[PDB]
Protein backbone atom coordinates (compact mmCIF):
# COMPACT_ATOMS: atom_id res chain seq x y z
CA UNK A 1 0.00 0.00 0.00
CA UNK A 2 2.59 2.01 -0.76
CA UNK A 3 2.13 5.85 -1.12
CA UNK A 4 2.56 7.19 -4.97
CA UNK A 5 5.70 9.44 -4.62
CA UNK A 6 6.63 12.15 -6.91
CA UNK A 7 9.60 14.33 -6.61
CA UNK A 8 10.55 17.56 -8.97
CA UNK A 9 14.37 18.05 -9.24
CA UNK A 10 14.73 21.31 -10.71
CA UNK A 11 18.57 20.84 -10.56
CA UNK A 12 20.65 24.22 -11.00
CA UNK A 13 17.93 25.94 -12.83
CA UNK A 14 15.30 28.83 -12.52
CA UNK A 15 15.00 32.40 -11.19
CA UNK A 16 12.54 34.04 -8.90
CA UNK A 17 10.41 34.68 -11.91
CA UNK A 18 10.28 31.90 -13.69
CA UNK A 19 9.83 29.63 -10.77
CA UNK A 20 7.86 31.70 -9.23
CA UNK A 21 5.49 30.79 -12.25
CA UNK A 22 6.42 27.24 -12.49
CA UNK A 23 5.27 27.26 -8.77
CA UNK A 24 1.92 29.14 -9.40
CA UNK A 25 1.01 26.38 -12.12
CA UNK A 26 1.84 23.70 -9.54
CA UNK A 27 -0.38 25.09 -6.63
CA UNK A 28 -3.22 25.13 -9.52
CA UNK A 29 -2.84 21.95 -10.29
CA UNK A 30 -5.10 19.17 -7.73
CA UNK A 31 -2.74 16.63 -6.63
CA UNK A 32 -3.74 13.04 -5.87
CA UNK A 33 -3.86 12.64 -2.10
CA UNK A 34 -3.17 9.20 -2.87
CA UNK A 35 0.23 11.25 -4.31
CA UNK A 36 2.76 12.98 -2.09
CA UNK A 37 4.63 15.85 -4.21
CA UNK A 38 8.12 16.80 -3.11
CA UNK A 39 9.89 19.68 -4.93
CA UNK A 40 13.72 20.26 -5.00
CA UNK A 41 14.45 23.83 -5.91
CA UNK A 42 18.18 25.29 -6.40
CA UNK A 43 19.87 26.12 -2.63
CA UNK A 44 19.39 29.88 -2.81
CA UNK A 45 15.71 29.51 -3.78
CA UNK A 46 14.87 26.66 -0.77
CA UNK A 47 13.15 29.54 1.47
CA UNK A 48 11.43 31.40 -1.57
CA UNK A 49 10.01 28.11 -2.83
CA UNK A 50 8.88 26.89 0.75
CA UNK A 51 7.02 30.45 1.11
CA UNK A 52 5.19 30.57 -2.22
CA UNK A 53 3.86 26.46 -2.61
CA UNK A 54 0.89 25.69 -1.02
CA UNK A 55 1.68 23.55 1.98
CA UNK A 56 0.32 20.28 0.22
CA UNK A 57 3.58 20.17 -1.64
CA UNK A 58 6.68 19.63 0.53
CA UNK A 59 10.48 21.36 -0.14
CA UNK A 60 13.57 19.61 -0.35
CA UNK A 61 17.16 20.90 -0.73
CA UNK A 62 19.11 19.53 -3.32
CA UNK A 63 21.85 18.63 -0.96
CA UNK A 64 23.47 19.31 2.56
CA UNK A 65 26.52 18.62 4.40
CA UNK A 66 27.05 16.22 7.52
CA UNK A 67 27.38 18.28 10.55
CA UNK A 68 25.39 20.91 11.54
CA UNK A 69 27.53 23.87 11.70
CA UNK A 70 31.19 24.37 10.78
CA UNK A 71 33.83 26.00 9.10
CA UNK A 72 32.24 25.11 5.68
CA UNK A 73 32.05 27.89 2.90
CA UNK A 74 29.70 26.72 0.12
CA UNK A 75 27.44 23.65 2.06
CA UNK A 76 24.34 24.13 4.09
CA UNK A 77 23.29 22.06 7.13
CA UNK A 78 19.86 20.06 8.03
CA UNK A 79 19.24 22.62 10.75
CA UNK A 80 19.46 25.27 8.06
CA UNK A 81 17.23 23.77 5.69
CA UNK A 82 14.38 22.89 8.77
CA UNK A 83 14.60 26.29 9.29
CA UNK A 84 13.53 27.01 5.72
CA UNK A 85 10.90 25.23 6.31
CA UNK A 86 12.14 22.02 3.79
CA UNK A 87 11.33 18.70 5.24
CA UNK A 88 13.30 16.58 2.48
CA UNK A 89 17.09 16.75 1.31
CA UNK A 90 18.11 14.62 -1.83
CA UNK A 91 21.38 12.92 -0.85
CA UNK A 92 24.02 10.69 -3.56
CA UNK A 93 22.41 12.45 -6.55
CA UNK A 94 24.76 10.78 -9.47
CA UNK A 95 25.72 14.47 -10.19
CA UNK A 96 26.83 15.19 -6.87
CA UNK A 97 28.69 11.51 -7.11
CA UNK A 98 29.68 12.14 -10.61
CA UNK A 99 30.53 15.48 -11.37
CA UNK A 100 31.40 16.40 -7.55
CA UNK A 101 33.16 13.21 -6.43
CA UNK A 102 31.05 13.11 -3.49
CA UNK A 103 31.88 9.01 -2.06
CA UNK A 104 29.81 6.82 -0.18
CA UNK A 105 31.34 7.30 3.05
CA UNK A 106 30.51 10.81 3.18
CA UNK A 107 26.70 9.93 1.71
CA UNK A 108 26.41 7.83 4.34
CA UNK A 109 27.10 10.28 6.73
CA UNK A 110 25.29 12.88 5.53
CA UNK A 111 22.08 10.50 5.25
CA UNK A 112 22.63 9.84 9.18
CA UNK A 113 22.67 13.40 9.88
CA UNK A 114 19.91 14.21 8.17
CA UNK A 115 17.82 11.48 9.61
CA UNK A 116 19.01 12.83 13.15
CA UNK A 117 17.96 16.28 12.57
CA UNK A 118 14.61 15.52 11.36
CA UNK A 119 14.54 15.28 7.74
CA UNK A 120 13.09 12.84 5.13
CA UNK A 121 15.73 11.72 2.67
CA UNK A 122 15.63 11.28 -0.49
CA UNK A 123 18.59 8.58 -1.16
CA UNK A 124 19.62 8.21 -4.81
CA UNK A 125 21.62 5.07 -5.96
CA UNK A 126 22.43 3.86 -9.81
CA UNK A 127 25.32 2.22 -11.75
CA UNK A 128 27.17 3.58 -14.75
CA UNK A 129 27.45 2.45 -17.62
CA UNK A 130 30.92 0.99 -17.79
CA UNK A 131 29.53 -0.77 -14.68
CA UNK A 132 26.75 -2.09 -16.12
CA UNK A 133 28.47 -3.17 -19.15
CA UNK A 134 30.80 -5.27 -16.48
CA UNK A 135 27.92 -6.82 -15.23
CA UNK A 136 28.10 -5.28 -11.94
CA UNK A 137 24.81 -4.00 -11.85
CA UNK A 138 23.84 -5.74 -8.77
CA UNK A 139 27.20 -5.26 -6.80
CA UNK A 140 27.53 -1.58 -7.02
CA UNK A 141 23.68 -0.68 -6.44
CA UNK A 142 23.67 -3.23 -3.38
CA UNK A 143 26.56 -1.48 -1.96
CA UNK A 144 25.51 1.88 -2.11
CA UNK A 145 22.22 0.92 -0.67
CA UNK A 146 24.30 -0.92 2.31
CA UNK A 147 26.12 2.18 3.22
CA UNK A 148 22.83 4.20 3.35
CA UNK A 149 20.92 1.16 4.68
CA UNK A 150 23.32 1.40 7.17
CA UNK A 151 22.93 5.04 8.31
CA UNK A 152 18.97 4.29 8.65
CA UNK A 153 17.45 2.99 11.75
CA UNK A 154 13.81 4.49 10.96
CA UNK A 155 12.77 4.13 7.27
CA UNK A 156 9.57 5.76 7.52
CA UNK A 157 11.34 9.33 6.32
CA UNK A 158 13.52 7.67 3.53
CA UNK A 159 12.59 7.04 -0.22
CA UNK A 160 15.34 5.38 -2.14
CA UNK A 161 15.64 7.02 -5.85
CA UNK A 162 16.95 4.54 -8.85
CA UNK A 163 19.07 6.15 -11.11
CA UNK A 164 20.46 4.50 -14.44
CA UNK A 165 23.40 6.65 -14.74
CA UNK A 166 23.81 4.37 -17.58
CA UNK A 167 20.76 5.49 -19.44
CA UNK A 168 21.31 9.30 -18.97
CA UNK A 169 23.04 11.08 -21.45
CA UNK A 170 24.52 7.64 -22.94
CA UNK A 171 22.46 7.11 -26.00
CA UNK A 172 21.23 3.94 -24.39
CA UNK A 173 17.59 3.40 -23.12
CA UNK A 174 16.44 2.07 -20.18
CA UNK A 175 12.99 0.32 -20.76
CA UNK A 176 9.93 -0.03 -18.18
CA UNK A 177 11.49 -3.85 -17.73
CA UNK A 178 14.86 -3.01 -17.02
CA UNK A 179 13.99 -0.33 -14.40
CA UNK A 180 11.08 -2.95 -12.78
CA UNK A 181 13.95 -5.53 -12.92
CA UNK A 182 16.49 -3.22 -10.83
CA UNK A 183 13.42 -1.96 -8.31
CA UNK A 184 12.54 -6.08 -7.46
CA UNK A 185 16.19 -6.69 -6.94
CA UNK A 186 16.55 -3.44 -4.40
CA UNK A 187 13.42 -4.55 -2.86
CA UNK A 188 14.56 -8.17 -2.56
CA UNK A 189 17.91 -6.20 -0.67
CA UNK A 190 16.00 -4.99 1.60
CA UNK A 191 13.68 -7.71 2.63
CA UNK A 192 16.64 -9.68 2.95
CA UNK A 193 18.92 -7.34 4.71
CA UNK A 194 16.13 -5.23 6.44
CA UNK A 195 12.89 -6.68 7.54
CA UNK A 196 9.88 -7.66 5.56
CA UNK A 197 7.63 -4.63 6.48
CA UNK A 198 10.34 -2.13 5.13
CA UNK A 199 10.54 -3.73 1.85
CA UNK A 200 6.86 -3.34 1.92
CA UNK A 201 6.52 0.24 2.81
CA UNK A 202 9.56 1.87 1.25
CA UNK A 203 9.32 3.68 -1.53
CA UNK A 204 11.86 3.01 -4.39
CA UNK A 205 11.00 5.40 -7.11
CA UNK A 206 12.87 6.07 -10.68
CA UNK A 207 15.25 8.43 -11.61
CA UNK A 208 15.70 7.84 -14.96
CA UNK A 209 13.91 9.40 -18.28
CA UNK A 210 10.13 10.06 -17.36
CA UNK A 211 8.22 12.60 -19.59
CA UNK A 212 4.12 13.00 -19.19
CA UNK A 213 3.96 10.01 -22.26
CA UNK A 214 6.40 7.81 -20.26
CA UNK A 215 5.66 7.86 -16.80
CA UNK A 216 2.12 5.47 -17.31
CA UNK A 217 4.07 2.33 -18.74
CA UNK A 218 6.69 3.09 -15.65
CA UNK A 219 4.26 3.94 -12.58
CA UNK A 220 2.61 0.32 -13.52
CA UNK A 221 5.94 -1.54 -12.86
CA UNK A 222 4.55 -3.17 -9.42
CA UNK A 223 8.18 -2.39 -7.76
CA UNK A 224 7.77 1.29 -9.10
CA UNK A 225 6.68 3.97 -6.32
CA UNK A 226 6.92 6.65 -8.08
CA UNK A 227 9.61 8.92 -9.47
CA UNK A 228 12.44 11.72 -9.30
CA UNK A 229 11.96 13.37 -12.10
CA UNK A 230 14.62 16.18 -13.71
CA UNK A 231 13.83 17.92 -17.11
CA UNK A 232 10.04 17.83 -17.08
CA UNK A 233 9.63 19.12 -13.38
CA UNK A 234 10.49 22.42 -14.93
CA UNK A 235 7.68 22.35 -17.13
CA UNK A 236 3.98 22.02 -16.92
CA UNK A 237 4.14 18.43 -17.96
CA UNK A 238 5.18 17.48 -14.40
CA UNK A 239 1.51 17.43 -13.16
CA UNK A 240 1.04 14.90 -15.35
CA UNK A 241 3.41 12.81 -14.05
CA UNK A 242 1.44 13.54 -10.37
CA UNK A 243 -1.01 12.06 -11.76
CA UNK A 244 -0.15 8.88 -13.50
CA UNK A 245 -2.34 6.66 -11.37
CA UNK A 246 -4.92 8.52 -12.28
CA UNK B 1 41.51 57.27 -6.56
CA UNK B 2 42.52 55.53 -2.99
CA UNK B 3 41.58 52.13 -2.08
CA UNK B 4 38.91 51.93 -0.26
CA UNK B 5 38.98 49.73 3.21
CA UNK B 6 37.22 46.07 2.63
CA UNK B 7 36.02 44.22 4.91
CA UNK B 8 33.99 40.59 4.21
CA UNK B 9 32.09 38.58 6.47
CA UNK B 10 32.00 34.89 5.83
CA UNK B 11 29.54 33.55 7.89
CA UNK B 12 30.26 29.75 6.58
CA UNK B 13 28.06 27.20 7.08
CA UNK B 14 26.64 28.74 10.83
CA UNK B 15 23.80 30.26 11.81
CA UNK B 16 19.93 29.83 11.80
CA UNK B 17 16.95 33.12 11.07
CA UNK B 18 17.29 33.75 14.81
CA UNK B 19 20.62 34.20 15.30
CA UNK B 20 21.58 35.68 12.16
CA UNK B 21 18.58 37.77 12.41
CA UNK B 22 19.88 39.51 15.80
CA UNK B 23 23.66 39.08 14.08
CA UNK B 24 22.02 41.54 11.34
CA UNK B 25 20.18 43.87 13.42
CA UNK B 26 23.34 44.58 14.94
CA UNK B 27 24.92 45.52 12.23
CA UNK B 28 22.12 47.49 11.36
CA UNK B 29 22.28 49.43 14.21
CA UNK B 30 26.19 50.28 14.31
CA UNK B 31 26.18 52.79 11.40
CA UNK B 32 29.27 51.05 9.36
CA UNK B 33 31.59 54.56 8.38
CA UNK B 34 31.09 55.18 4.53
CA UNK B 35 34.45 54.90 4.55
CA UNK B 36 34.16 50.88 4.70
CA UNK B 37 33.37 48.99 1.94
CA UNK B 38 31.21 45.92 4.11
CA UNK B 39 30.21 42.69 2.90
CA UNK B 40 28.15 39.40 4.12
CA UNK B 41 28.17 36.55 3.02
CA UNK B 42 25.79 34.20 4.36
CA UNK B 43 25.15 30.38 4.10
CA UNK B 44 23.53 30.08 0.37
CA UNK B 45 19.83 28.84 2.11
CA UNK B 46 19.99 32.31 3.38
CA UNK B 47 21.57 34.49 1.11
CA UNK B 48 17.46 36.17 0.19
CA UNK B 49 17.25 36.15 3.87
CA UNK B 50 20.21 38.27 4.63
CA UNK B 51 19.82 40.85 1.95
CA UNK B 52 16.12 41.88 3.02
CA UNK B 53 17.20 42.10 6.55
CA UNK B 54 20.26 43.76 5.75
CA UNK B 55 20.62 47.59 5.87
CA UNK B 56 21.16 48.58 1.65
CA UNK B 57 24.79 50.22 2.38
CA UNK B 58 25.95 46.72 3.53
CA UNK B 59 26.23 44.24 0.29
CA UNK B 60 25.61 40.43 0.19
CA UNK B 61 27.99 37.62 -1.40
CA UNK B 62 27.28 33.75 -1.82
CA UNK B 63 30.18 31.68 -0.58
CA UNK B 64 30.53 29.87 -4.04
CA UNK B 65 28.89 29.09 -7.33
CA UNK B 66 29.26 27.33 -10.21
CA UNK B 67 30.64 28.06 -13.59
CA UNK B 68 27.69 28.24 -16.14
CA UNK B 69 24.36 30.04 -15.80
CA UNK B 70 22.10 27.30 -15.70
CA UNK B 71 22.13 23.14 -15.98
CA UNK B 72 21.83 19.63 -14.36
CA UNK B 73 24.19 20.42 -11.52
CA UNK B 74 22.23 19.62 -8.68
CA UNK B 75 22.94 21.17 -5.37
CA UNK B 76 24.77 23.89 -7.29
CA UNK B 77 24.13 27.53 -7.56
CA UNK B 78 24.72 30.31 -10.65
CA UNK B 79 25.85 33.75 -10.70
CA UNK B 80 22.36 34.60 -11.89
CA UNK B 81 20.68 32.79 -9.45
CA UNK B 82 23.03 35.17 -6.76
CA UNK B 83 22.22 37.89 -8.92
CA UNK B 84 18.76 37.83 -8.59
CA UNK B 85 18.42 37.38 -5.04
CA UNK B 86 20.26 40.90 -4.65
CA UNK B 87 23.38 40.03 -3.76
CA UNK B 88 26.53 41.54 -5.56
CA UNK B 89 29.36 39.19 -4.57
CA UNK B 90 30.37 35.86 -4.68
CA UNK B 91 33.59 34.32 -2.80
CA UNK B 92 35.61 32.24 -4.99
CA UNK B 93 38.34 29.82 -4.35
CA UNK B 94 38.08 29.77 -0.46
CA UNK B 95 40.67 27.45 0.94
CA UNK B 96 37.59 25.07 2.53
CA UNK B 97 36.52 24.78 -1.57
CA UNK B 98 39.59 24.08 -2.47
CA UNK B 99 41.09 21.40 0.16
CA UNK B 100 37.76 20.36 1.63
CA UNK B 101 35.79 19.95 -1.65
CA UNK B 102 38.63 19.72 -3.81
CA UNK B 103 37.91 22.68 -6.24
CA UNK B 104 40.80 22.90 -8.77
CA UNK B 105 42.68 25.78 -10.11
CA UNK B 106 40.79 25.81 -13.28
CA UNK B 107 37.72 25.32 -11.80
CA UNK B 108 38.34 28.56 -9.71
CA UNK B 109 38.76 30.08 -13.04
CA UNK B 110 35.99 29.31 -14.91
CA UNK B 111 34.37 30.55 -11.88
CA UNK B 112 35.85 33.83 -11.90
CA UNK B 113 35.38 34.45 -15.38
CA UNK B 114 31.34 33.54 -15.25
CA UNK B 115 30.91 34.97 -12.50
CA UNK B 116 32.54 38.41 -13.74
CA UNK B 117 30.68 38.01 -16.87
CA UNK B 118 27.45 37.60 -15.24
CA UNK B 119 27.75 41.51 -13.31
CA UNK B 120 28.86 40.03 -10.21
CA UNK B 121 31.94 41.23 -7.79
CA UNK B 122 34.19 38.15 -7.00
CA UNK B 123 36.20 38.19 -3.89
CA UNK B 124 39.18 35.73 -5.13
CA UNK B 125 41.05 33.67 -2.43
CA UNK B 126 44.56 32.41 -2.27
CA UNK B 127 47.44 31.43 0.12
CA UNK B 128 49.71 28.62 1.07
CA UNK B 129 49.72 26.04 3.63
CA UNK B 130 51.70 25.65 6.56
CA UNK B 131 53.86 22.74 5.09
CA UNK B 132 54.43 25.39 2.27
CA UNK B 133 54.89 28.23 4.90
CA UNK B 134 57.70 25.98 7.15
CA UNK B 135 59.30 25.38 3.22
CA UNK B 136 59.72 29.04 2.11
CA UNK B 137 57.67 28.70 -1.02
CA UNK B 138 54.56 31.04 -0.05
CA UNK B 139 55.65 33.33 -2.47
CA UNK B 140 55.43 30.78 -5.84
CA UNK B 141 52.01 29.40 -4.70
CA UNK B 142 50.55 32.47 -4.29
CA UNK B 143 51.59 33.61 -7.33
CA UNK B 144 50.47 30.63 -9.08
CA UNK B 145 46.71 30.86 -7.76
CA UNK B 146 46.73 34.76 -8.54
CA UNK B 147 47.93 34.12 -12.16
CA UNK B 148 44.99 32.14 -12.90
CA UNK B 149 42.44 34.04 -11.77
CA UNK B 150 44.06 37.05 -13.85
CA UNK B 151 44.13 35.12 -16.90
CA UNK B 152 40.26 35.24 -15.92
CA UNK B 153 39.76 38.80 -15.16
CA UNK B 154 39.91 41.47 -17.48
CA UNK B 155 38.52 44.08 -15.68
CA UNK B 156 39.90 44.29 -11.92
CA UNK B 157 36.97 46.72 -10.67
CA UNK B 158 35.33 44.56 -9.00
CA UNK B 159 37.61 42.33 -8.02
CA UNK B 160 39.04 42.01 -4.32
CA UNK B 161 42.08 40.00 -4.17
CA UNK B 162 41.89 38.03 0.10
CA UNK B 163 45.31 36.70 1.01
CA UNK B 164 44.41 33.59 3.92
CA UNK B 165 47.45 31.31 4.49
CA UNK B 166 45.81 28.21 5.38
CA UNK B 167 47.60 27.80 8.71
CA UNK B 168 45.51 31.00 9.95
CA UNK B 169 42.08 29.89 9.09
CA UNK B 170 39.98 28.68 12.34
CA UNK B 171 43.32 28.31 14.31
CA UNK B 172 43.56 31.26 16.35
CA UNK B 173 47.18 31.89 14.79
CA UNK B 174 46.12 34.98 13.12
CA UNK B 175 49.77 36.67 10.59
CA UNK B 176 52.09 38.65 12.15
CA UNK B 177 51.39 42.01 10.63
CA UNK B 178 54.83 41.71 9.26
CA UNK B 179 54.09 38.57 7.52
CA UNK B 180 50.58 40.02 5.85
CA UNK B 181 52.54 43.08 4.42
CA UNK B 182 55.04 41.06 3.21
CA UNK B 183 52.70 38.66 1.11
CA UNK B 184 50.52 41.51 0.35
CA UNK B 185 53.58 44.17 -0.95
CA UNK B 186 54.60 41.04 -3.14
CA UNK B 187 51.15 40.30 -4.64
CA UNK B 188 51.08 44.25 -5.18
CA UNK B 189 54.36 44.02 -7.19
CA UNK B 190 53.10 40.72 -9.15
CA UNK B 191 49.67 43.07 -10.53
CA UNK B 192 52.32 46.28 -11.12
CA UNK B 193 54.44 43.45 -13.66
CA UNK B 194 51.83 41.37 -14.91
CA UNK B 195 48.60 43.25 -15.44
CA UNK B 196 49.00 46.99 -15.20
CA UNK B 197 50.34 49.87 -11.91
CA UNK B 198 47.12 51.36 -12.22
CA UNK B 199 45.32 47.51 -11.59
CA UNK B 200 48.01 47.11 -8.67
CA UNK B 201 47.39 50.96 -7.02
CA UNK B 202 43.75 50.45 -7.07
CA UNK B 203 43.21 46.49 -6.61
CA UNK B 204 41.91 45.77 -2.76
CA UNK B 205 44.13 42.84 -0.99
CA UNK B 206 42.60 41.97 1.80
CA UNK B 207 43.94 39.52 4.46
CA UNK B 208 42.37 36.97 6.26
CA UNK B 209 42.74 33.87 8.93
CA UNK B 210 42.00 34.34 12.34
CA UNK B 211 40.90 38.47 11.97
CA UNK B 212 39.68 39.48 15.26
CA UNK B 213 38.60 42.89 17.01
CA UNK B 214 41.90 42.74 18.92
CA UNK B 215 44.32 41.98 16.06
CA UNK B 216 42.70 44.09 13.68
CA UNK B 217 44.09 47.67 14.01
CA UNK B 218 47.38 46.42 13.67
CA UNK B 219 46.99 44.23 10.42
CA UNK B 220 45.30 47.19 8.79
CA UNK B 221 47.72 49.72 9.88
CA UNK B 222 50.11 47.66 6.96
CA UNK B 223 49.84 49.57 3.88
CA UNK B 224 49.58 47.10 1.89
CA UNK B 225 46.59 45.25 3.61
CA UNK B 226 43.19 47.24 2.56
CA UNK B 227 40.66 45.38 4.79
CA UNK B 228 39.57 41.79 5.53
CA UNK B 229 38.20 38.44 5.01
CA UNK B 230 36.54 37.30 8.44
CA UNK B 231 35.28 34.07 9.64
CA UNK B 232 34.42 33.41 13.22
CA UNK B 233 34.16 36.74 14.30
CA UNK B 234 31.90 37.59 11.62
CA UNK B 235 29.69 36.23 13.90
CA UNK B 236 30.49 37.99 16.75
CA UNK B 237 29.79 41.60 17.90
CA UNK B 238 33.40 41.97 17.59
CA UNK B 239 32.98 42.10 13.50
CA UNK B 240 31.87 45.84 13.93
CA UNK B 241 35.14 47.08 15.21
CA UNK B 242 37.17 44.91 12.47
CA UNK B 243 34.71 47.10 10.18
CA UNK B 244 35.63 50.32 12.37
CA UNK B 245 39.65 49.34 12.31
CA UNK B 246 40.56 52.74 10.52
CA UNK B 247 38.12 54.52 12.54
BR1 LIG C 1 22.75 26.80 15.45
BR1 LIG D 1 37.17 33.35 6.08
K1 LIG E 1 3.71 0.82 -9.13
K1 LIG F 1 46.46 49.75 5.11
NA1 LIG G 1 20.79 8.07 -22.58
Amino acid sequence: SRKFFVGGNWKMNGRKQSLGELIGTLNAAKVPADTEVVCAPPTAYIDFARQKLDPKIAVAAQNCYKVTNGAFTGEISPGMIKDCGATWVVLGHSERRHVFGESDELIGQKVAHALAEGLGVIACIGEKLDEREAGITEKVVFEQTKVIADNVKDWSKVVLAYEPVWAIGTGKTATPQQAQEVHEKLRGWLKSNVSDAVAQSTRIIYGGSVTGATCKELASQPDVDGFLVGGASLKPEFVDIINAKQ
